DNA sequence: GCGCTATTATCGCTATTAGC
DNA sequence: GCTAATAGCGATAATAGCGC
């Protein structure tokens, strides 16, 4: 009887062991240890939907600056 | 009807604190960011992501004709 | 770096609400 | 009275992370 459980806590912290205050995009402890850039976690299966939507919402938001930007360019 | 649990914690499966911005299911797990709660149905929602979608698609296809033309 | 235990989080099942 | 729908518990699988 597995469960699919996955680790909150992100990728180097988990490696490394230590505490991980979960901190987004990039942790605390990744920040005050010197691999900020090198955070990130594991994609949750209950969180896809609610990723997919800030994804798009951020993406719709982005590409209309763009239109905008070309447009206020040629 | 319109759910008061957040949408992570009913997916989660678990109670959730109805607390805003964000619940402390969400926060204390450092999902505070996807912590969001439905406005409309499940219908409404439903509905509005699909135009999303639609206008997304054109949207990418506006950048290309327009910078594709620069 | 990792072993070992404390604490956490998944998912089947139960309780409760909504509806016929 | 009865079946579906939604909420949410809780047993236990499994991580978190202290401490060596
Ligand atoms: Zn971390
Ligand atoms: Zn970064
Ligand atoms: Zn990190
Ligand atoms: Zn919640
Ligand atoms: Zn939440």
């Amino acid at each position: 009887r597995k469960r699919n459980r996955i680790p909150l806590s992100c990728t180097i912290c988990r490696k490394r062991k230590v505490k991980c205050d979960k901190l987004r995009p990039h942790c605390q402890q990744c920040t005050k240890t010197g691999v900020a850039h090198l955070c990130h976690y594991m994609e949750q299966t209950w969180a896809e939907e609610a990723e997919k939507e800030l994804l798009k919402d951020n993406e719709l938001k982005k590409l209309r600056e763009r239109v905008k930007s070309l447009e206020k360019t040629l």
